[PDB]
């Protein structure tokens, strides 16, 4: 009934994939009790750093990637949720269920990836475990893993980047193409589609 209707919590940044040096590694910045509290209030005063965030709702954990001053992730992870920030929940500025895409203004302190204009097909997928997986681009929105992996390896990495050799953003990881549980290929949201959404 109306008086007891609940509100969904905010997406919460709970860590990051550190790409600042020679070694990629995952960092946790918020434990579970802080996350639950931050999801309810929408107030997250942690300092944000880096391009790839680890984010969580009460029921899911996935990634989010800053490109052109927007923190982007998948609709199938975030739905229409706000994201927590120092002064309270922040409403999405982009929502496109047909592209499986959402975005919020990039957090203060984050850094953004540059959209790739290289036109290269040798790509690199960054996972929530800070694995950097070589991927050969196979079409506008697909790439094959040079070494296939069980889907278990990729679960929770939606919203992460596919990068070119120079570290530019080529797309956002959306779905795994799996045969008998082995991911031979991935589908991604091309960065051109993000740039069209921004218009
Ligand atoms: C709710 O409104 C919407 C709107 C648009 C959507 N668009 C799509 C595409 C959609 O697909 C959903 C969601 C997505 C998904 O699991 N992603 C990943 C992830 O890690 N997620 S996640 O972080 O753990 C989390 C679950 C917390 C957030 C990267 C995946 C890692 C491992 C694969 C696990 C096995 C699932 C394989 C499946 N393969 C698949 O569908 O491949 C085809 C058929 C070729 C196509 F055609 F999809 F490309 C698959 O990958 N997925 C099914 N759901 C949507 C829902
Ligand atoms: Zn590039």
């Amino acid at each position: 009934h109306m008086a007891s209707m609940k509100k969904k919590g905010s997406v919460v940044i709970v860590g990051r994939i550190n790409l600042s040096g020679d070694t990629a590694y995952a960092q946790q910045t918020r434990g579970e009790e802080g996350c639950q509290e931050t999801s309810q209030t929408g107030r997250d005063k942690n300092q944000v750093e880096g391009e790839v965030q680890i984010v969580s709702t009460a029921t899911q954990t996935f990634l989010a990637t800053s490109i052109n001053g927007v923190l982007w992730t998948v609709y199938h992870g975030a739905g229409t949720r706000t994201i927590a920030s120092p002064k309270g929940p922040v409403t999405q500025m982009y929502t496109n269920v047909d592209k499986d895409l959402v975005g919020w203004q990039a957090p203060q302190g984050s850094r953004s990836l540059t959209p790739c204009t290289c036109g290269s097909s040798d790509l690199y997928l960054v996972t929530r475990h800070a694995d950097v997986i070589p991927v050969r681009r196979r079409g506008d929105s697909r790439g094959s893993l040079l070494s296939p992996r069980p889907i278990s390896y990729l679960k929770g990495s939606s919203g992460g980047p596919l990068l070119c050799p120079a570290g530019h953003a080529v797309g956002i990881f959306r779905a795994a193409v799996s045969t008998r549980g082995v991911a031979k290929a991935v589908a991604f949201i091309p960065v051109e589609s993000l740039e069209t959404t921004m218009r």
